[PDB]
Formats: C-alpha cells, sequence, structure tokens
C-alpha cells in the first residue's frame, strides 16, 4: 500500500518542464505516495484565462498547507504576448507567490562525484540566498530626500526593518533546517542588517544553533567570495545587495522559498521551462532534458511535509528518491548536459548520455529496485 | 652616464613601505636614472604639521607633470591619532589625490610562473578598476525625493554624467594603454552607463580600439564573474556598483590612477604600509617584506613618463627592471609571502625565502647583470 503523503499544493508549469512534471508524477511519486494534492494549473493559457488569479489562489493554498511544489512557468514578454495572444504581459508567478508568502529564496546545486564543479576544492553543498524586494529611479535633466540633501540620474530607495527581520528569520530557519553554518555578507545603512541579525540570533536562535552544532558569522562580500573559493563548502550564504547563468548545470540547481515562520516552504526548479528542448520536442526530435531539479523539488516538498507531519515513511521515501537520482547519475547514466560537463560538449557522443525518457525510465527502474531492497 | 629621466612627482610614505621606498630609490633607480624629482613628503608627521596640505600640493604637482609615484601612507584612525598625537583624523591621501585628479584606479597583480594564482586556468593579467565617488544615508524612526515617491533606513544617491564620462574615458585610455580588451560589468539607472560607454566608444574610440586589435563589450557582473573564472585572462574590467584581501599576495598587487585625458597617471602599491613588519623592524627582528608592488609603481611611473617624452631609454630601463623582478622571483629567490604562496605557510622553512635586504640585494645584482648584458 502507498504511503499516506498528506496535503501538498501542486503548481503545473509550461512546455518541457511540464512534460517532465507529468513524467515525474506518473513514474516516481504517485505509484508510491497517496497525496491530498491541491493541483493549481499555472499554465500560461490558464493564467491568461483567469487573469493570473490562479497564481494568487495557489500562493494562498501554500500559505494554508505550508507545502508547495512548483513547476517552471513562463514569465511572458512581448514575444510571449504574441505567441499565446495574451490579454496582458503577466507578472512573474515566482514574484507573486514570493510576495504573498514572503520569506527568502535559497538555491542549491545537487552534487555528484563524477560531475565536476566550478572549484575542485568544493566538497559540501553551498546554499545561496538573496534578499528580495517586495526604490524609485528617475533622470535629472539639468542643474533632496525628505529632510536630507542628496544632468544625471537620481534614485532613492527605502527598506523597512520588517524585510530585514524576515530575511534574518528565513536565513536562521534555513540554517537550522539544513544543519549548515550561516554566513551573512554585506558591504551606514548596512550597519542595521548586522545589528538586526545579531540581535535576532542572540535572542531567538543562540541555543538553537548551539544545539544544532552550527553557528552564524558576518562577512564582507569581498572577503566572502575569496574565502568561499578556498573552502570545502557546506554553508548557507545570506547575501544582501540591492535564475542563474554559468556556475554549473541548471538541471542540478534547486530553489526553495522559505517563510520566516519556518513552517511554510515552496520547492521548485531553479532553471526555466527549457524552451529550446521543447521546440525539439514539438517537431519530434530527440531531447535530453535534466529532470533532477524538478525531482528534488518534489523530494524537498515531501521532505518538509514529512517534517511537519512527523511522517517517517514520507521522509525515508523522499531521501530514497534523492539517493536514487544521485546514485543513478554517479553510475554513468546521465543526460547530455552532464556528459557535456564531463567530457566537454565537442567530445560528447550519443553513447555518453541517455535521452529524456530513457533517463526517466532508468530512474524508475533504480527507484523500484531500491524500494524493493527495503525488505529488512 | 645615467639616463635622462625627466619630471616625476615623488610621494614618500610611512613605516615599512617607507624603508622599502628609500631602498628602491638608492639601489634600483638613482644609480641609473637622473630625474627631475619633485619630492613631497606625505609622511603622517609632515601631513599633520602642514594640516594635510602637502597632499594637495603633491596632487597638484601630479596634475602639472602628468606623472606621479606614491608610497604607501597611513590612513589615520583614533589609534593613529593617539600614536602620533595628530591634530585631527586626517582623510585618506589616496582619496584626496584621486578627488583632485579624477580618473579611475586600476589594480593588477604581477604574474610569476612559479607563484600559484587563484585559478590555475589564468595565464594573462586581469586588471580590475572600479567607479569611485567624488549619497545620503539616514534612519527613519516610524511611519519622497524631489518629485518622486520612495521604521526603517532611507538613503538617496545622485550620480552626474560627468563621472560616467570620466570613468568611461579612463577605462578606454587604460585599455588602449595596456593593449587588452575592455569589459564593462553592471547589473534603470544602470541603463545610462551602457549607453554612455557605447556612445563614447563609437564616437571617440572605435577606430582606436580597431587599430589596437582590442575591443569593448558589456557584461552583467553575474555573467562576468563566472565567465572570468573559466577564461585565460588578459583583460581590463570596468566594474560599476555603488585595498584588497585574499585574491593573492598583496606584495604583487599594483595600483594606477588614470585620468580621463589619458596623459596623467599615478602609480602606487595596492597594499598598505605593512605595519606588522615595521613593528618587527623597530625591535630589530628579521623581516621579509615584498618590494614588487613599489618597484612596479616606479617602473609604471617611469614607463608613462617615457611614453609622454618618447624616451626610448627610459622605457627600456623600466621594462628591464620589471623583467629583473619577475625573473628573480621565477629563479627561486623570493620573500616569505611568496614561499608561503608556494609551499603553504606551515611548511615554510627559512631556506625557502630571503629577508627584505637580501632580496633587495639580489634584485640589485640581477639588475646590474642584465643592464651590463646590454652591450649589443
Ligand atoms: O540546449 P542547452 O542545454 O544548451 O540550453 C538549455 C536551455 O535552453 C538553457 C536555459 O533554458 P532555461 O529554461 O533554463 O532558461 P531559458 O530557456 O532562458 O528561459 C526559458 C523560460 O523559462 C522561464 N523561467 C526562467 C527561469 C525560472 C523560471 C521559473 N518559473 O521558475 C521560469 C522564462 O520565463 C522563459 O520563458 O540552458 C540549458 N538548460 C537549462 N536547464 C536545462 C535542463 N534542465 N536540462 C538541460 N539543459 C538545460
Ligand atoms: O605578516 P603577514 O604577511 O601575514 O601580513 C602582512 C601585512 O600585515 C598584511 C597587510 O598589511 P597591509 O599594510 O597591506 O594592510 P594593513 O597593514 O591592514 O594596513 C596597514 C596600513 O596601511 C595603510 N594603507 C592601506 C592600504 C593601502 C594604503 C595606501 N596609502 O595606498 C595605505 C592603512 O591605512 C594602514 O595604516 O598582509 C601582509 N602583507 C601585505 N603586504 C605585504 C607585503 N608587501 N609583503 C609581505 N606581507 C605583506
Ligand atoms: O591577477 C591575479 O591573479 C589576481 C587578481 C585576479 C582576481 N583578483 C580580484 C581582485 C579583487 C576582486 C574583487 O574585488 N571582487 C569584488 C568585486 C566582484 C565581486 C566580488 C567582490 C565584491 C563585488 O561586489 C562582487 C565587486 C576580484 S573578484 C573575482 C574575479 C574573478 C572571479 C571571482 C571574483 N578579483 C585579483
Ligand atoms: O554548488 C555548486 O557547485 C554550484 C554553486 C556554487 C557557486 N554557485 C553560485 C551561484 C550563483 C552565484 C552568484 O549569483 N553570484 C553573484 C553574487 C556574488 C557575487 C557574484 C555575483 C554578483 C554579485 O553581486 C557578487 C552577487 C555565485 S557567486 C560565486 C560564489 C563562489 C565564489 C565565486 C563567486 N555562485 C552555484
Amino acid at each position: 500500500k502507498k504511503i499516506s503523503g498528506g496535503s501538498v499544493v501542486e503548481m503545473q508549469g509550461d512546455e518541457m518542464t511540464r512534460i517532465i512534471w507529468e513524467l515525474i508524477k506518473e513514474k516516481l511519486i504517485f505509484p508510491y505516495v497517496e497525496l491530498d494534492l491541491h493541483s493549481y494549473d499555472l499554465g500560461i493559457e490558464n493564467r491568461d484565462a483567469t487573469n493570473d488569479q490562479v497564481t494568487k489562489d495557489a500562493a494562498e493554498a501554500i500559505k494554508k498547507h505550508n507545502v508547495g511544489v512548483k513547476c517552471a512557468t513562463i514569465t511572458p514578454d512581448a514575444a510571449r504576448v504574441e505567441e499565446f495572444k495574451l490579454k496582458q504581459m503577466w507578472k512573474s508567478p515566482n514574484g507573486t507567490i514570493r510576495n504573498i508568502l514572503g520569506g527568502t529564496v535559497f538555491r542549491e546545486a545537487i552534487i555528484c562525484k563524477n560531475i565536476p564543479r566550478l572549484v575542485s576544492g568544493w566538497v559540501k553543498p553551498i546554499i545561496i540566498g538573496h534578499h528580495a524586494y517586495g526604490a524609485t529611479d528617475f533622470v535629472v535633466p539639468g542643474p533632496e530626500i525628505t529632510t536630507y540633501l542628496v544632468g544625471g540620474v537620481a534614485m532613492g530607495m527605502y527598506n523597512q526593518d520588517k524585510s530585514i527581520e524576515d530575511f534574518a528569520h528565513s536565513s536562521f530557519q534555513m540554517a537550522l533546517s539544513k544543519g549548515w553554518p550561516l554566513y551573512l555578507s554585506t558591504k551606514k545603512y548596512d550597519g542595521r542588517f548586522k545589528d538586526i541579525f545579531q540581535e535576532i540570533y542572540d535572542k531567538q536562535y543562540k541555543s538553537q544553533f548551539a544545539a544544532a552544532a552550527i553557528w552564524y558569522e558576518h562577512r564582507l562580500i569581498d572577503d566572502m567570495v575569496a574565502q568561499a573559493m578556498k573552502s570545502e563548502g557546506g554553508f548557507i550564504w545570506a547575501c544582501k545587495n540591492y535564475v542563474a547563468q554559468g556556475y554549473g548545470s541548471l538541471g542540478m540547481m534547486t530553489s526553495v522559498l522559505v517563510c520566516p515562520d519556518g513552517k511554510t516552504v515552496e520547492a521548485e526548479a531553479a532553471h526555466g521551462t527549457v524552451t529550446r528542448h521543447y521546440r525539439m520536442y514539438q517537431k519530434g526530435q530527440e531531447t535530453s532534458t535534466n529532470p533532477i531539479a524538478s525531482i528534488f523539488a518534489w523530494t524537498r516538498g515531501l521532505a518538509h511535509r514529512a517534517k511537519l507531519d512527523n511522517n517517517k515513511e514520507l521522509a525515508f521515501f523522499a531521501n530514497a528518491l534523492e539517493e536514487v537520482s544521485i546514485e543513478t547519475i554517479e553510475a554513468g547514466f546521465m543526460t547530455k548536459d552532464l556528459a557535456a560537463c564531463i567530457k566537454g560538449l565537442p567530445n560528447v557522443q550519443r553513447s555518453d548520455y541517455l535521452n529524456t525518457f530513457e533517463f526517466m525510465d532508468k530512474l524508475g527502474e533504480n527507484l523500484k529496485i531500491k524500494l524493493a531492497q527495503a525488505k529488512l
């Protein structure tokens, strides 16, 4: 009999990540877990038909059930307005959900031994989160802020303390959850971030970090980058300042929005819908899309659900699926992007990787085997 | 007979870098070059005695003679106010000179084959410059900028176009001088930097870069860092945003303030006075201070002087001194910081490095040999 999963808020996406989403739901989750799934179709067509209301409804559902799992959606531009005949250029769903829930988005890459990383010395995962908004910029033609005194360009921003307290609480809750030490990086206004972090830490998180064998320290980003390059990793990085690019493969990058209460979490893939692979999929050409980010979104969601419900079966299942993914990649079975991470894209042959459906089938067989091995 | 050097503005410093400054002047420069040296003693005692006027006078002298060579000075704090009984906590001389002259400071590390760098893939020098100021920050107790609308913390900044044009001109003049491609990194207000750089480039620097076999491109800093880590180097990096730390040894780091006109240049060591080594020097203990940054400040100053005067002898001499330094370090003779860069500080023995005066004597012998080898 399947595990009793619980209440999970599902958010369906677009294009290739939508295909991968249904594949993961049918091959890795539903055959073994029975969920109270609150499905919200965040497709661009459904978003346009409901005037982007389904995104608000889904965010409220995450606020109610404390667990959300999101697929990659389309942030529309003008070309997207033409492609789907949209009634408007809708806002980013991630920004709407992040604004309704609050908290902080944390990104982490999945580590495999045979997949080279940006720095060889890195051994343990490095989780990175940034302070979101939730600032006025105008141009001065020719020759104050209230009252202080400030052609060219003038911009003035205001940041409430509530956002600093939410960022601090989210960082501390994340560090307590993962069990890694927390480091804050900054660069007069920045003098308040350090004092608020230190006060909330000393008053509400000192004995918790001490019991968790972790700690919190403050750094300058100039020191944080250099020290991070010459370290083994294994830490949470709260970055200040005011997607990704080329720091590894995007199929291994995962994202988790964490609310300051420490109970509401949204997991999703850090990459996008992977549009090019979807264009090759529509014409019927062979694709090789990496499903690790979405799978780990599901396993992070089920993991936090198990933590909230104290469901040991669900936690063991999510951890088991993560282990199946990492072990499958380490055994030599991977998509084309990882083989390109190993041998380099020019030297990549067809025998060096599996396509999308072959890799999903491999993960299905290996997950079935590992779950069958749990016979005590 | 000595070379006719020309007019050079000298700025004497403090403590260990002052000792090294006199050593370099007596061992590597004066025996071979006859300079119209406009010496300005920027010592903390002389700065305090003249109410920091000697810094202004020196900066004006650099503005007149287009060439400046500066030693490391002391930026005083409270402890420095007590140490020298200062009449005031004087401002940074580098900021005063940089404000009087304008331009942009560019930092570059000296490369040696046996001295490991932060990334193994780096082969060619990476020069990095930032946009200086030359912004109001206040606290809001409880519940606009003119007129646009903006407890907490509020800050408002204003940046004229003249600073953007000076930063652009200085970056283009630097890229033309060194012969490396220029890359600008940014992150609404930032939309003007790109347009000003592109306009000044297309109207005043296109055929110059084309003739110099270089080019200019715009990047996002998120892409600039990742792409820079997976490149061989050899470029100028104009960084926007709004000393060093641990990106190598500070004894190999050099700084050059470049005015937008492309004719006025100030060279100095990127590191500070190295106070600890001076404390070991006062007690009579053996020290091992790296003189490469100050030597390369002198050779950069003499190099720009030779370029302004079309003095081929002076340029050949400065380049010869740089070659003597790099070749001497590559031959196995170095200070303790470089030996620590090789074998690691715990595994560093006394036989792995030379002290300060031994290294200066070695550079004297090798420079004498190379200059004697120039017998055609
Ligand atoms: O072919 P190759 O592997 O070189 O290139 C692929 C892929 O094309 C590229 C990035 O694709 P991407 O979807 O990550 O980003 P992009 O296509 O520019 O944006 C497309 C689409 O995604 C929406 N986003 C963006 C970010 C997150 C997000 C969300 N809702 O959470 C939505 C944008 O709005 C836009 O409409 O890199 C290669 N790539 C990326 N990921 C890959 C995987 N998993 N497997 C293989 N290659 C992958
Ligand atoms: O002993 P070890 O090699 O580990 O440490 C030395 C040195 O102590 C340390 C940095 O010394 P520093 O002078 O670079 O920076 P610091 O001592 O913190 O500041 C001292 C003094 O310098 C003035 N500055 C600062 C920056 C530039 C500057 C200027 N006017 O241009 C002035 C400050 O105001 C302050 O009063 O790192 C090691 N180190 C640095 N440089 C070394 C060399 N050349 N050789 C060997 N070790 C060196
Ligand atoms: O030539 C050498 O071998 C030594 C040089 C090479 C690199 N270097 C410095 C010297 C100084 C710096 C440096 O100051 N980095 C800062 C920049 C870039 C980012 C990190 C820091 C804060 C920030 O706000 C963002 C501004 C750097 S940044 C480095 C570039 C390469 C990729 C990682 C980030 N690099 C000194
Ligand atoms: O776990 C892995 O193997 C993949 C992770 C590890 C590193 N990583 C990312 C993923 C994303 C980023 C990243 O977004 N870097 C930006 C930060 C830090 C600085 C560079 C960029 C602009 C900036 O303003 C300054 C803000 C980074 S920064 C990197 C950290 C390590 C030293 C060099 C600079 N790193 C993805």
